[PDB]
């Protein structure tokens, strides 16, 4: 699979592979494993992640919205993939001929999935109890109740599982999880008062499973821990085990010059040379996901630290090196070269940003490499495919 | 053109061809327009962009790397294709065989692609002069004699034209502008001092274009004023007639909730209640490249300005609104309402950056829905290719 400028994600599958083991072998063993796969993967790509966690022991997989779960179905993937976000009701029929289960939580969606329905197709869904994230889910008693009696109206609509999520089981302090905790054992009490038998439960995200006791019921649902990062700094030293990051982000020097003493780099002249300066030049830019509040960061080239200069445009930056290298000299901006090591992390903390928004905003312009015990098994360049 | 969840880009197709007649007419009528569609046509999408600015009289067509014009030439479109960006040697027959011009202004290239040539193949280029921009193309007198020496080695490689860029063209003051202006009259003069017929020369982007007298030559790039913004605010007084914004985002509400007095809302509970709350989600986020500095931007929501609370998550974030409104409420992210106006401009002020970059970052993940004189013609999600 071709690509045409020397700009490339490294996604590295042994290492996806290597801490969704590492969970499995830590969490019991009854219990199973969504592979979260949103945001193309938080950038490391739909499929290649899906598949290598599955063959890693993920039982399952969830994306954010429907169309994320038929990339993985046109993919060949047959695993159970639940949509995790809110989905309009006309995604009925197509979610269930997709055999996609879909999180569902509103008497107003049930009402128009009736009238939408196509009678052809039975659909299964999860329950969401918002039990003080305060984004999707039902929270209250009566609610749940109104919505359990709209149920009854809708045959063809099959609960599968109900969840929740924790707002903040990434703080070393509990106060606010032990909190979410206790309202969703009460939201579940309230569902087997209305008698329904929940049948899966799952709660925890990366940081609640790697951390706490009681919390994986049947399953639990991975996502940034899959791609070898830490859900955030302060929990990092707890973590029970080494994860491993399955993405680097590499460029090669395109040109390279030495600019007198005093001449301007880069929009608006926002840099100047002290002295007499090389400066290189890589092809990625903010159009890439690269953005310009990167500007001063420093990026690694034969194993320094090396800053970029100038404003960073949309498909190039400029950066200023002790020597002169030759052109297609490697550019490291995540990942290491020699001793050195840019996390994903770092480069989240110069933006004032976490790791998840670096990760995943890497644009579909950037062609994936993937490697499985040390070899190229497979090029993805979305833009071939337009 | 399907798509599974309620968040989509509008692109006025009017709007651009609005202002590409408009640039057009403005110029000298023997002066051609390079539509500049890199960064996935800064956000509205490579083809239909470039097939409008084309019926519009745009005769050319500019992108950043190879790869991005490969998308055009697979899309039938058949008007010249040059490479703004620097492309490896490796890339040479490629762009040959594909009709493509790249940007080229290094000996070592040259020396390169003459290792790399395919015998058969011709490639057309044009050279860059850095008069002032800092980034690529052709500084010394010296640097473009040992350049032109090189290419005596490669009859393949033809001559298309000579340009230059300018940094400072949104600024008021014009010294910089002035100073490049004047060194690439210079450079200019060395090149005819070497022999050289420019044949085509070009420099202004849409600042210039819309400013200076004198600035033309043979074909003006136009971006960032095709898609009707303003390439800075300090010029936007300054334009001589009215730009059309080309875009706008759009979502719905797909949950709306009361939320008590004090209770938190998404990651961390950076939010909570003053009082008790209409709290409305949407279904779009960070992954999107709605990112999380704008938390607290106002959308508009009925034509009223509301907040977003608490942080942005990869797929979803919150508003607070005065009153109840329907599940399927639109929420415009940058667009109209009713009076209320939210422009690319204001939501790259809130989020320290610049337009461009706010609108090149919409996600692949989005849909984009195209307006021909107020009808839908085409729908492109990018998801439905994998
Ligand atoms: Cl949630
Ligand atoms: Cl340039």
């Amino acid at each position: 699979a071709p690509f045409y400028r020397d700009t490339w994600v490294e996604v590295d599958l042994d290492a996806i592979y290597n801490n969704v083991t590492h969970i499995k072998e830590f969490i019991p063993s009854d219990v199973e494993i969504f592979a979260v796969v949103k945001g193309n993967a938080y950038g490391h790509d739909y499929v290649p992640v899906a598949k290598i966690a599955l063959e890693a022991g993920a039982t399952r997989l969830a994306v954010a919205f429907l169309d994320e779960a038929l990339v993985l179905r046109r993919a060949g993937i047959t695993a159970p993939i639940l949509v995790l976000g809110p989905s309009p009701p006309r995604d009925i029929n197509v979610a269930a001929e997709n055999d996609v289960a879909l999180t569902v939580f509103q008497k107003e969606w049930v009402d128009e999935a009736i009238k939408l329905w196509d009678g052809s197709s039975t659909m299964k869904y999860h329950i969401n109890f918002d039990s003080g994230m305060g984004r999707i889910g039902i929270r209250e008693r009566k609610e749940l109740k109104g919505f359990l009696k709209s149920l009854e109206g809708a045959p063809f609509l099959e609960l599968e599982g109900v969840y929740t999520h924790f707002a903040t089981a990434d703080e070393v302090e509990t106060s606010y999880f032990d909190k979410q905790y206790n309202t969703f054992l009460e939201q579940l009490s309230w569902l087997k008062e209305f008698g329904v038998d929940p049948k899966f439960v799952h709660t925890a995200n990366s940081a609640a499973t790697l951390r706490f006791q009681g919390i994986t019921f049947n399953a639990v649902r991975i996502g940034i821990a899959m791609y070898g990062l830490s859900p955030s700094v302060e929990i990092r030293p707890f973590l029970p085990f080494k994860l491993e990051p399955a993405l680097s982000l590499h460029t090669k020097v395109a040109h390279i010059k030495q600019v007198i003493k005093g001449d301007g780099i880069s929009y608006n002249v926002t840099y100047r040379t002290k002295t007499e300066e090389w400066i290189a030049t890589v092809a990625i830019g903010y159009a890439d996901g690269w953005l310009r509040r990167l500007q001063g960061f420093e990026v690694l080239v034969n194993g320094k630290r090396v800053p970029i200069v100038g404003r960073v445009t949309m498909d190039q930056f400029m950066i200023h090196l002790p020597c002169e290298v030759p052109l297609g000299t490697k550019v490291t901006l995540i990942g290491r070269q020699g001793d050195e090591y840019i996390s994903a992390t770092e480069v989240a903390e110069y933006s004032g940003t976490i790791n998840y928004e670096i990760i995943t905003t890497i644009s579909f312009r950037v062609p994936r490499i993937f490697i499985r015990n040390g070899k190229v098994v497979e090029v993805i360049n979305y833009l071939n495919d337009i």
